[PDB]
């Protein structure tokens, strides 16, 4: 050994009674620790630093277990030293793991799998090593106050000094040019501040007289919109840092000709759903955020949801009410779940966050507010409605809370009673006062716009009056910022008129009609004289598929402007920004007109600048897309139609996610014609990346569509009990998925490995524990979402399903192959079992890039034209009989 038989202790973050953590180290094989929740790990302190040579683990039974062992010599960093990932059963002899004489004062054992239960266990753990004579070192989470930073000095300088602020802005608009099209095009522009045009945001583009482009605008985003206007209408250039670009500039800067002056009737152009921060932006670095804000300003956006670094604000707030930093970390979710954590739906899951997290994200948020200030983009910060942890009373006995029940199998945080009786302590007032103060401490006065949404998708209003709740929440927000505007989401008829009528100051609230392009609900808001924004939702969960509503955008936005007195803006509220760039380009365009436009000729113009060129055939393919996947519909529907490939296998499947659809409302063979045309023009257009993007989009749409048809043939073949029929069609079905995987390999944005690597690398000098945990977050979100009770009982299984390379191969295909094998076995042998899908899915979720399989961050050289012809030939609906 030698075995460390003394001074060793252990902690855990949950257990089923009375299977406490100490039962893992009590020398007794008949006693065990057992997990109760999603913290499936224990932490052994060794009473000093040892050089470990061996670690021995015993489980309570003969099930197959999988786990990862991490160690620390500094008490801060936990690095992986051992793991079990083989399918061998536990037995009476235990598992012995050799350690490379690694210095360790603490150990973590994360038992990520148990073949017999959702719940995990360690009966005993023995650690063998050589005592170093040393002891683990002492360090507390500490963050800077905004006012004490270079950010505050800069922020105030912009605020007080007009000439400085203008210089800063103009220089930023110029840096934007250098980032977007290249440094060599920067001095080809002259940027000027002008006034508003009758109280409206405005830009101008004209010729300087010496071959440069002169652009005027009342602020940053107006300038960047003039820049984009020039690129789009004169340079035939189209920028989308997420969904494909044409950035090929002419040899000479083209002349503007006659001067243009373009204003917008809208006070706000809005961007972001709480969900975007999770489904898309979870693992974004500053570079990705910088890109995004350039694209924002260029698209006219001046109002943007901002929850970056809100974990520090909450930490400082909770610290005042009896919570340690560790307890705060247990409250807050992991980095993929902030959407539903800030919307009061869930706690804990994916966590705990590393100690490093707090400072890094406060800094990222300060960085973002600096650029936003330069552009004149208002962030929407956080308001406070009463959200507290479920043990808030234990720590603050006089506090009055309301249990909020569950959300999709998760426990919702409590909610402080917004008001109490006389003679009762008012903890809404105490905690709200701290919250707004700590939010100032972390970021300063950066905005008058605050977002909070009590009772989002459920909860419980207890004994309280609905209107009185919304009266007090607003009054309190205005208390700490007299100019405050409470940004309120409008989702599925909530908040009701009765909550909304509680708003005593209508000017200081702004309601986001979240789903205005499928299900508008602004009439109720307009009738109550409430300022409101018209929003395109479009995207649910980052689910992919050809789908957009260009005609409604072209018509309904200007029509709403004319039919109303309280529409203060338009915007986007997608759950992910990863799909259908047409929709988002058209919506932000609709801000700069009071008249309806022609969606058909708009598209004709759009595709030319996107591909860099156009022709008769490419146009007619896009008309086919407009006539099919993009055709105006009048039904209710959430998201693009879902692919059967991404569905949990079975009979009578009508979607992949619980409240989704797989119904194709257009003619499939008609849509396939677009792919024929794209393939026919491939060689001419392959120099365009945005063309390849769209080709991959419609081609993977073609194969999703045909897969559905093939699935029904093979289902009919089994239900008719033969047989070698089934083998054939089931085999052609799996072959189709293998072709799909090749299609998806062509796009960097469709690679699972990019999502995952971004998770593992988003902070620097992270230990293996943090990287592994963040990869858990990335895997789980796009698949099971949560654990068994969240995936199954909760309805969240495959909610965020992705048509992604690697994921399709190792997860979607694998599910379908097992089920086929399957039915075949029976049809020949009998009979086919019930497959416990979650088990199989969570197997993949818990795999790690460094020990299991590293997914590529690099696209393939596969030929889409060629791939398209293979699709038309063998895997199409058009040729489906042959
Ligand atoms: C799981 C998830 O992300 N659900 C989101 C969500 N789900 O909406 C649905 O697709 N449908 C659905 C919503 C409520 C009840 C049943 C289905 O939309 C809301 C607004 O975009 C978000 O606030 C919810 O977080
Ligand atoms: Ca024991």
């Amino acid at each position: 050994g030698v075995e460390i038989t003394e001074g060793v202790t252990v902690t855990a973050k949950g257990n089923t009674e009375g299977n406490t953590a100490d039962l893992a180290i009590d020398g007794d094989l008949s006693t065990y620790w057992e997990s109760s929740n999603d913290y499936k790990w224990i932490e052994v302190d060794l009473g000093g630093i040892y050089e470990l040579s061996k670690i021995e683990i015993f489980n309570k039974d003969e099930a197959v277990y999988k786990y990862n062992i991490y160690a620390s010599e500094d008490g801060e960093n936990f690095n992986k030293i051992a793991y079990k990932n083989n399918d061998n059963v536990s037995d009476s002899n235990g598992n012995m793991h050799t350690i490379d004489n690694v210095r360790a004062g603490k150990i973590r054992i994360d038992v990520v799998q148990n073949s017999n239960s959702d719940r995990v266990n360690i009966a005993e753990i023995n650690v063998f090593g050589k005592n170093t004579g040393e002891s683990l070192p002492e360090k507390k989470i500490a963050t800077s106050n905004f006012s004490e930073t270079p950010w505050a000095t800069e922020y105030e300088k912009f605020n007080s000094d007009s000439a400085y602020a203008n210089e800063k802005t103009l220089n930023e608009i110029k840096n934007l040019v250098g980032r977007v099209i290249g440094r060599e095009f920067k001095d080809k522009f002259i940027f000027e501040i002008r006034d508003q045009l009758n109280g409206n945001d405005v830009f101008e583009v004209s010729d300087s007289g010496d071959g440069k482009v002169l652009i005027k605008g009342n602020n940053g985003v107006s300038l960047a919109s003039g820049f984009n206007y020039y690129l789009k209408n004169y340079c035939n250039v189209s920028y989308n840092p997420i969904m494909g670009s044409n950035l090929k500039m002419p040899e000479t800067m083209p002349s503007v000709g006659e001067r243009v002056v373009i204003d917008t009737p809208y006070e706000h152009r809005y961007a972001l759903n709480f969900c975007t921060y999770s489904y898309t932006m979870s693992f974004w670095d500053w570079d990705q955020y910088e890109e995004f804000l350039d694209w924002c300003a260029m698209n006219g956006v001046n109002l943007v949801l901002d929850i970056i670094g809100q974990e520090e604000v909450l930490r400082r707030t909770l610290n005042e009410f009896g919570y340690s930093d560790e307890e705060v970390k247990e409250f807050i979710s992991g980095p993929a779940y902030f959407a539903w954590f800030y919307m009061q739906n869930m706690t804990g899951f994916g966590g705990p966050l590393p100690n490093d997290w707090f400072e890094q994200r406060a800094e990222l948020g300060r960085k973002m507010h600096d650029r936003m200030q330069s552009f004149g983009i208002n962030p929407v910060l956080q308001g406070y409605s009463g959200m507290v942890p479920r043990d808030f009373k234990e720590k603050n006995q006089e506090a009055q809370t309301i249990s909020q029940g569950g959300w999709c199998g998760f426990d919702r945080p409590d909610m402080l009673k917004t008001y109490v009786n006389e003679g009762e302590a008012d903890y809404f007032q105490k905690v709200a006062d701290v919250f707004y103060e700590k939010q100032k401490e972390v970021f300063g006065d950066v905005t008058n716009f605050y977002g909070v949404d009590p009772f989002h998708e459920g909860g419980n209003t207890g004994d309280l009056d609905n209107g009185k709740i919304y009266e007090i929440i607003q009054n309190k927000m205005i208390e700490h910022d007299n100019d405050a505007v409470w940004v309120i989401q409008n989702w599925q008829g909530n908040p009701s008129n009765n909550k909304l009528e509680g708003l005593t100051k209508k000017d200081q609230a702004m309601v986001l009609d979240l789903f205005s392009e499928v299900s508008p609900d602004w009439n109720r808001l307009e009738e109550r004289d409430l300022p409101w924004i018209w929003n395109m939702l479009h995207n649910f969960g980052g689910r992919m598929g050809m789908d957009a509503a260009p005609e409604k955008l072209a018509t309904e936005i200007p029509k709403a402007l004319a039919n109303s007195e309280h529409m203060v803006g338009i915007g986007i509220t997608p759950e992910a920004i990863n799909t259908n760039p047409l929709a988002y380009e058209l919506l932000f365009d609709m801000a700069w007109t009071r008249d309806q436009i022609n969606f058909r000729t708009w598209t004709e113009d759009y595709i030319e600048r996107r591909y860099g060129k156009t022709n008769k055939e490419i146009l007619e393919a896009w008309n086919i897309i407009l006539d099919t996947a993009y055709k105006k519909r009048n039904d209710y529907y959430q998201g693009a139609a879902e692919s059967i490939i991404n569905a949990r296998p079975g009979f009578g499947i009508k979607s992949a996610s619980t409240w989704g659809h797989s119904k194709i409302v257009y003619d499939k063979s008609e849509f396939e014609k677009a792919i024929e045309i794209f393939a026919k023009n491939y060689d001419e257009f392959k120099d365009s990346d945005a063309f390849l993007y769209d080709f991959a989009d419609i081609l993977k749409q073609l194969l999703a569509n045909s897969a559905q048809e093939y699935y029904e043939v093979m289902c009919n073949a089994y239900n008719n009990g033969n047989g070698e029929k089934f083998k054939f069609v089931s085999g052609k079905f799996l072959e189709l998925i293998k072709l799909q995987e090749r299609v998806l390999s062509t796009r960097p944005e469709f690679l699972i490995g990019n999502w995952i690597e971004d998770a593992r690398t988003m902070l620097k000098d992270s230990d293996d524990w943090t990287k592994d945990l963040f990869e858990f977050n990335a895997r789980a979100l796009v698949t099971t979402w949560g654990s068994r009770n969240n995936a199954d009982g909760g309805g969240l299984k495959d909610y965020s399903n992705r048509q992604w390379s690697g994921l399709t191969e190792d997860y979607y295909y694998a599910r379908w192959e097992k089920w086929i094998n399957g039915l075949q076995a029976e049809l020949d042998g009998a009979k086919a079992p019930n497959i416990d899908w979650f088990k199989m899915e969570y197997d993949w979720v818990n795999k790690k890039s460094d020990t299991d399989k590293l997914y590529p961050t690099e696209a393939s050289n596969e030929n889409l034209g060629e791939l398209a012809k293979i699709a038309m030939e063998s895997y199409s609906v058009t040729n489906m009989d042959k």
